[PDB]
């Protein structure tokens, strides 16, 4: 493989590179060449192409970016409250070409109060949106202070001649902020150029290639794959989060090889999305023909990967000409624009099995799938190219040797500068030093006095191959021991045929904080003490499809009896909730915070991705 702005394992980058300079590249030399193409299935079931060209691709930016140099003063961020469309990108881009910083989020009417948060946090002068979601968004926009009501602008209502008056706009500053209190973090004009070529190294993509998403704009995940177009100007196709949840087999269609398709595609998703593809994805009968013998890669991230949803996903589609060697196990997060490492191209998913005694224990200890105190492990792969991943023992600052869990920290030009308006917390993230180096140190070729940031995520390397064990914040600890949560929820799973996959929540409460129903089920094994703090296991899941009927008490048995056998802690309360009820991130994961909080307040027992 060969990349011109890489030469010996390192990004050489020319001077004064930023996203825009790589976009206004393909708008001459590829201009009549799709840039992107929005399948729209709001009114027609078989999706309407919307294309757009390189050349009319910068224009619209330029447009936008110059209308914005117009009525914006530098440094203002530009809040993208747009649906998920081609205008959407424009706005973004526009944005950045403007010299502004882009803040990328959702339509109002499409959580209101959450971007009222965000408003709040980074308060934004001007608000892009298009013509038809602009009155919403003015909508929105009055229930604020007078302040400043935010200027909204339809950037589909900007004539393209405007353009001319564009005028070209540092590596170093911010170029926009990912939000996940709301944290933006602060992506700089370096940051985005670098991991989209760290993207591209690491899936080998070739000319013909193109790629294709349904992944939310406002999500990291769902912005850089799309804009993983500008590196070697690929045409990406999208959808609408909306239109895969209804029908994931769109995305499955739109991977597969069209007529005189030569080359291959590349995707990303969630977790969760394997399981929704695999179970509901497969072409009926009555539908034309499939081949995905096409597909190169299909990145698996954002999430705890199941085994299970991965064999069920490559099983259903295998008969349709998928490889082995097409889905791939990666991780990744906003603080480092997003990319981090990924399985190699060459290879199949790689998962082990570990002790789950030594696992709490910060350690691997591998052992045979059998075994019955086994958890699956779940590769994530090789690191990309000029960034690390060092594993820390967080108290002393120092790198941990193979098969001991620590925090993994990060370095490299891809990761951001902190959290916008933050000062504690971005110094606490993004200000490390890496104290002490193992022999064979995973820092090597990294400055000695570097600054590393603090992912917040357990991990480990084993064999060559990085492991993320969790995340930290969302450890069970119950009587001074460690329990990871998707470990519980994985048992609790397969205890019971009850239980939908991939909705299961596991988390602690305090004693005193248990609702009294739980006080009064002898199950719980629990008496009010209005004084007891001690955190106490509790697990909530959603009922699997026509289950409805079954009763609540064998669920309940099935599910203590597998988690007290097989993790030594007892579950004092299990809540069995209706479909689509628990909490879930703007991306699609579960909100196992929002979900503790629900089920505290008692609003549990009384999104996009339904």
């Amino acid at each position: 493989y060969h990349n011109p702005f890489i030469v010996n394992g390192k990004i050489r980058f020319p001077e004064n590179t930023n996203l825009v300079r790589h976009v206004e590249k393909w708008a001459r030399v590829r201009g009549d060449k799709l840039a992107y193409r929005f399948l729209d299935f709001s009114t027609e079931r078989d999706g309407v192409e919307r294309d757009i060209l390189w050349s009319e691709f910068s224009a619209r930016n330029r447009a936008v970016g110059a209308r914005l140099q117009q009525v914006t003063q530098p440094g203002d961020r530009i809040a993208i409250l747009c649906p998920q469309n081609l205008d959407y990108l424009i706005s973004f881009f526009g944005a950045l070409y403007s010299g502004r910083i882009a803040v990328p989020l959702f339509d109002p009417a499409e959580h209101v109060g959450r971007l009222h948060a965000v408003l709040d946090d980074c308060t934004p002068s001007t608000i892009l949106t298009t013509t038809d979601s602009a009155e919403g968004v003015r909508k929105f926009i009055r229930s604020r202070s007078a302040k400043e009501r935010p200027r909204v602008i339809a950037v589909d209502a900007v004539p393209t001649e405007v353009a001319s008056t564009w005028q070209q706009p540092n590596e170093l500053t911010t170029a926009y902020l990912q939000y996940t209190v709301p944290s933006g973090v602060q992506i700089t004009h370096l940051n985005l150029p670098t991991n989209v070529l760290q993207v591209l190294n690491a899936l080998e993509g070739q000319e013909g290639d193109r790629g294709v998403s349904w992944l939310p704009f406002f999500h990291d995940m769902g912005l850089i794959t799309v804009l993983l177009a500008s590196v070697l100007g690929h045409s990406f196709t999208f959808m609408t989060p909306a239109a895969f949840v209804r029908r994931p087999g769109r995305w499955i269609r739109e991977l597969a090889r069209k007529p005189g398709e030569t080359g291959g595609t590349f995707s990303a998703a969630p977790n969760f999305a394997f399981e929704h593809a695999a179970m509901r994805g497969v072409p009926r009968d009555d539908e034309p023909p499939l081949d995905l013998s096409n597909v190169k890669g299909i990145l698996n991230g954002s999430e705890p990967v199941s085994p299970a949803s991965m064999r069920k996903f490559f099983k259903a589609f295998e008969p349709y000409g998928l490889r082995e060697t097409a889905v791939k196990p990666s991780y990744g997060l906003a603080e480092a624009t997003l990319f981090v490492s990924t399985t190699p191209m060459d290879e199949v998913p790689t998962v082990i099995h570990v002790d789950r005694d030594e696992l709490n224990k910060q350690r691997f200890v591998e052992v045979a799938a059998d075994a019955p105190n086994a958890v699956a492990q779940v590769s994530a792969g090789k690191v990309g190219v000029d960034e690390w991943a060092v594993i820390v023992d967080t108290e002393t600052a120092s790198e941990l040797p193979d098969g001991q869990i620590g925090e993994i920290w990060l370095h490299g030009n891809n990761l951001g500068i902190g959290y916008w308006g933050k000062e504690e917390e971005s110094a606490q993230t993004f200000r490390n030093i890496l104290k002490s180096r193992v022999p064979e140190s995973h820092a090597e070729g990294a400055p000695d006095d570097g600054l590393w940031v603090r992912t917040g995520d357990y991990g480990t390397y084993f064999k060559g191959h990085l492991y993320i064990a969790g995340r930290i914040k969302d450890l069970v600890i119950i009587d001074g021991r460690n329990h990871y949560p998707q470990d519980l929820e994985y048992t609790a799973q397969e205890s019971t045929k009850a239980l939908r996959v991939g909705y299961v929540a596991a988390f602690s409460v305090p004693a005193n904080q248990l609702p009294q129903k739980v006080f009064d089920d002898p199950h719980a094994g629990l008496s009010f003490d209005p004084e007891d703090t001690s955190e106490q296991l509790v697990i909530v899941g959603e009922r699997a499809a026509g289950t409805h009927k079954l009763e609540y008490q064998p669920i309940a048995d099935d599910i203590r009896a597998a988690i007290a056998v097989g993790h030594g802690v007892t579950v004092r309360d299990v809540l069995l909730v209706s479909a689509g009820t628990i909490p879930r991130t703007s991306s699609g994961k579960i909100g196992r915070r929002a979900c503790r909080t629900a089920y505290i307040d008692g609003s549990l027992r009384s999104t996009v991705f339904a």
